[PDB]
C-alpha cells in the first residue's frame, strides 16, 4: 500500500490498496445514528458520519480507509511483522483495530483532537469474528493542516508528525524518514556536470535530475517514489485537475500484476487506488480493471440514517466508444 | 515517449506520447482513397486505411504514430541529437519523416513487407511547410509476429530486430538493448539471501526482487522499467482485462507534471497514452486529465472515402458519478 | 572511519582512521604499572598493558584505537550529531570518553567482561584539557568470541551485539543493520538471469553478482561495501597472508585525497590503516603516504613499566629499490 | 583489470592486473639490442629499450604491460568475448596480439608515433606456441601527452582518444564512454537539499556528494568509479606523494580474494599493481601480498644488451618491524 495526502486548493487523501487477493471490496456509508458497539470502550451511539471502502463480508463497516464529514481521513496499511496488538491494559482506552478507525473517525473532527485521543489508547488483540482475525497494520491519518502515523509494535506504541503525508508498509516510519536523507541530490532540473570539469558529459535525455529514484515494488522504494512525486507534483488548483495529478501520483507506485510474487504464482497488485476530497465528503475510485474514476458523495445520502449505505464497486472497464 | 508492444490473445501497439506542449493532437482515420502526395517518391492514391494520433494542425494526417488495417502498427518517438535526416540521394526511396508514417502504413502488411521497403530508404530533411518544420525522430514498428526499429543517426540508417517489444528516447537501441545486461539478477519473486550464509537477513517487504530497477523519468530508466514490467506482465485473454494490463505498463513510465523540468519552468508530462488492438482496429487511448479509456473503432468508418475523418480527443475528466 | 574485525586462525581487530587533518599520531603502549587517573571513578594504579594508536598531543595516552594483552580491542569512530555525553550521575561510574579505552581495556580481558562493566556506565561530558575538547565517539569492542557496539545518544546509552564486526560513522547501530536487509541480493557469483526467461542477457564481466554494492565514500556505503567484503575474504590462515587480506577489506573503504571536500577545499582521507592480531599483541599499520606494513609487537617492551612508550609512525614512503 | 594515467608533475602509467591464476609474473628489461623477430613483419633487430611485467614462461619478453625508455607506455587488458584477432590481410601490418607492445614500444616515442603506425595495423591470429595460446585483449597507450585505446573486435580496428585515461575489460570503449553521461551528478561535495524544500533533510554523513558511484567489481562500475578517483584526485608534486595517490586510486578498484567468484571456487583478484614513471623509467610495483612498494629503474641497467634482463617479483609481505 501507499497512501498519501496532497493539497491543491482543496486536501485530498487516499491510497493504493494492494493486495494478492480481494475481499468484495464495497463503498460504505456509515451515518450518523449508526450506533457503534465497541468491545471494551463506551458506545458511541450517535458520531459524525464516514465514508470509505470496506471489506463487504461483515455487516459492520469494515473500513480499508475513509474519511468523516468534518475533513479527518484514516488509512490502514500493511505492517507486517511489525504491528504488535496488545493485551487490555486497565487505565487504558482498549480499543480492537478493526474498531479503530470507527472510534477515531466517529468522534473526532482534526488531527489534534486524535493526537488527544491517542496518549489513551492501547490497540488490543480482539478479532472482530472468529472467520475474520485480524491483520498486521499502521496508520496514516490527516485533516486540512497536517499528517500522523500511528504504530503499535513491540516497543510500544507511537505517533509520529507526518512531515511529507506519506505512508507505506515496512518498516518503522523513522527509518522511512531517516532514509529520504539519502535522496537529497534528486532534482526535477538537470544536473550541472558535478563529476569533473575536466570532461564534457552530454545531457542525451530529459529527466536526469531524478536518476537514483528507486522504480521498484518494496515498501521503502515506494516511499521514496512517492513522496518525491508528491512533493514536485504540480497542477491547476480545479478539482478534477486536482484528482488527475492526486491519481498521477498513486499511478508512480502501483504495483502491476506479475510483478510482484507472493509465491504459488499469487502477485500483489494494486487492487484500487481512492481519492478523498476533506472538504466536500467526495470518495474518488479507480480499480486494477476500471480505469474511469467513479465519485461517490457522502452529502448527498441522508446522514441522520441509522443503516450502513453500502455501493459496490464498479470494478469492470468502462469504455468511452467515441465513433 | 515509450512505446510497447503486449500480446495476450490479441496483439497490441502503443505508446506514452510525453512533451511539454500539447498541439491539438486528434485521432485521425485516413481511408483507402485519401491520396498521398509524396515529395520525392511516387503518389499513393490508393493504399490501406489507418487510424492514429495526429498534430490537427494541418490538412495531412501528420500521424505521431498510428495503426493500419492489416494490424501493422508504427510511431515515431524524440530523438533529439541523435536523429540525422540527408540529402536526397540518386537510386534510393528519398522520404521525409513527416511521410514515413504514411508510406510504410499505406503499403505494408507486415514488418517482414515493411523490412522490404526499408532496404532502399533514405530518410530526408525536408519539412511539412516552413511553420512546421520536422522534429528529430526514431521509429518503432510492430506486427502480430515481431516488432523493429529504424533509427537514422550520423552513421546511416540501421534497422534492428527489437527482441523485447520497447522503444523510447535516446540513445541508440543498441546500447538500450546492451544495458539490460546489468539488470538480470531482477526478478518478480524475494530474493534468496546471498549476501552472506553467516548472517540472517530479513525479508521485510513484498517485492524485494526489483531492488535494482531504476524508477527515474529518463530515457534509458524508462527502458529498462518499460521492458522488465511489460514482459514481467499476467493479465488474462479477454479484451478488457488486457488492454487494462497494457495501460498499465504504460502508466509504470508515466510522466507526472511537475517532475521533468525541461526549463522556463515547462515541464515534460504524459500528454496521451495509446492502446491499439492490431487484429481489430481499435484505438484506445487515456488522457492526462481524463483517466477514462476512449475508444475509436477504424471499422465503423467508411474506409473507401476520400478524407480524413477527425475526432478530437476527449481531455477532461469523464467522471461515473455513481450517487 | 571503519572498524573491522577478521577470524583466519587468529583474530584481528583494526579500523581506517577517516579525518581532514592529522594529529601527530603516534604508536603508544601503556604498560601495567602507569597509573590511570581517573577524574570521577577510582584509579587503575596496576592494569593490562595496552597498544595502539595515540594523539601525540599530551603527556597521557589518547587512544583512537587499542589493544590490550589479553585480546580485548577497542576503537572510538567519529559519531557528530549522535554523540551525547552526559553530566555527572549519582550511583554510575562517571567515565569520560576520554578515558573510556583505558577504563575498558585496563581492566576486561574479555566482551562479557565489558558487558558487566558497561552496565553501570555513564560517559560524562568532561574535556581531557582546555585545548583538547571531546570529539563525538561510538564504540567497537572486539575479542575472539565476539564484538559490540556502544552507542551513546540523546535518547541513552545502548550496547549492542555486532554480528557482522563492522562498524563505521553515522546513524545508530540499528539502522545500519536494518540497512543490510536492502542488500540480501548480492553475491560473489554471477546471477541467473531471472530478468526474464523470453530473452537473452549477456554475462559481458566477471564480477556481476555484486552490482549494487554502493561505492561511495559516505558512512552507511562504506558500512555496506566493507561488510559484504569482509564476510566474503577468503585467505589463507599463515600471518602475513591474513593481514594481507585484512588491509584489502580496509582498502575496501579507504577514503582518497580529493574525493571527500569538508569545506574550505579540506579533504577527509584515510590518514592510516591499522591491523592487530588479538592473540600475538601486534600492532600492524599503513599510512595514506607509506605503503609498507610497518609491525609494533607490545610483547617486546617491558609491560612492569610506568611510563608510556611512544614510537613515531613512519609516515613517509618506504621502497624496496630492487636492482 | 584497470588501466590508468596520472599526473602530477611527472606522468604516470598503470594498471592492475586481475585474474584468478598467476603465472611466474616477472619485471622485464628488453635492451636496446634484443633482436625481435617477428612472424610476418620486418624484424628490429636494434630498438628503444622496454622494462614491464611479463609471463615468466618463455624465453621471449611476453608483456602484461610494459614502458619504453621514451616515455611511451603500453598495456593490454581482458576483453573476453569482444577481442577478434584476424587473418592475414596482405597489404597490412600483420601483427599477433603477443608482438604487439614490442612492435610499438620498440619504434615509437610518442602516442602521435603509434597514432600512424596503427593506420597499418591488422592483428592477426597468430599464437606464441600452442603450449601458450593467444588472450583476448584490448590495449591502452599513453604518453606524457595523451592516451589512446585499441579494439580489435568482429566489426574492425577502432581507435579511440581516451579523455579519461582509465580502461577496463568489456564492453566496447565508445559505450564505457557514453555510460559516464550518466554520472553528471556525482560530487565531491556536500549536495543541496534539491529533493524539496518543503522539507528538511539531514547531512548525516560527509562524502554524500558520491552517492551513486558503484562500489562492485564488475567491468562498468570498475570503470566509472576509478575515473572518478582518478579526475578527482589530488596529491602534491613530490615523487613518493604522487606515486602513493597513484596506488590509491587503483586500489579504489582492486578485486579482493573471495568476492569474485569465476567458478572451480577459483576467485579473479588483483595479483599486482604497477605505476610507472614515464620520465624515470621507473617500473614501481605492489603485488596482492606485499604492500611495500617495489621499484625497478630500467635505467640502472646496461641497455646496450643482448639479452632479457628478468626479475623475480617481491611477493611475499615486507614488514617494517620497528621495535
Amino acid at each position: 500500500a501507499t497512501a498519501i495526502t496532497y493539497v491543491s486548493k482543496d486536501h485530498y487523501f487516499g491510497r493504493n490498496f494492494d493486495y494478492e487477493i480481494s475481499y468484495n471490496e464495497v463503498v460504505t456509508i456509515t451515518p450518523r445514528n449508526y450506533k457503534f458497539s465497541f468491545r471494551e470502550v463506551g458506545n458511541l451511539d450517535h458520531h459524525f458520519a464516514i465514508i470509505g471502502i470496506a471489506a463487504g463480508i461483515a455487516d459492520y463497516p469494515l473500513y480499508y480507509d475513509a474519511i468523516n464529514e468534518k475533513g479527518l481521513g484514516m488509512a490502514g496499511l500493511n505492517f507486517s511483522g511489525y504491528a504488535d496488538y496488545k493485551k487490555i491494559e486497565e487505565g487504558k482506552e482498549n480499543v480492537s483495530p478493526f474498531e479503530f478507525i470507527p472510534w477515531v473517525l466517529g468522534q473526532c473532527s482534526t488531527v489534534d483532537e486524535a493526537k488527544k485521543l491517542l496518549k489513551n489508547l492501547n490497540l488490543v488483540n480482539i478479532n472482530f469474528s472468529d472467520e475474520l482475525p485480524l491483520s498486521p497494520l499502521h496508520w496514516l491519518l490527516a485533516d486540512k493542516e497536517q499528517s500522523i502515523v500511528v504504530e503499535s509494535t513491540k516497543e510500544g506504541l507511537r505517533v509520529f508528525d507526518n512531515p511529507v503525508g506519506v505512508l507505506t508498509n515496512n518498516p518503522t516510519f523513522d527509518y522511512q524518514l531517516f532514509n529520504l536523507n539519502n535522496y537529497r541530490v534528486l532534482s526535477t532540473r538537470t544536473p550541472k556536470n558535478n563529476f569533473s570539469d575536466q570532461i564534457e558529459l552530454d545531457i542525451y535525455s530529459r529527466g536526469m535530475g531524478g536518476i537514483g529514484l528507486p522504480g521498484d515494488l518494496s515498501s521503502v522504494s515506494r516511499f521514496v517514489k512517492a513522496t518525491f512525486t508528491k512533493l514536485n507534483s504540480v497542477s491547476r488548483s480545479s478539482e478534477y485537475e486536482s484528482i488527475s495529478q492526486f491519481f498521477h501520483i498513486l499511478s508512480s507506485v502501483e504495483q502491476q500484476k506479475g510483478l510482484c510474487d507472493v509465491g504459488d504464482e499469487k502477485y500483489e497488485y494494486t487492487i484500487y487506488s481512492s481519492c478523498c476530497n476533506l472538504e466536500k465528503g467526495i470518495y474518488y475510485y479507480r480499480t486494477y480493471d476500471n480505469s474511469q474514476i467513479t465519485a461517490v458523495d457522502m452529502n448527498k445520502e441522508n446522514l441522520e440514517k441509522d443503516s450502513l449505505i453500502v455501493y459496490p464497486m464498479v470494478e469492470t472497464q468502462q469504455i468511452n466508444y467515441a465513433n
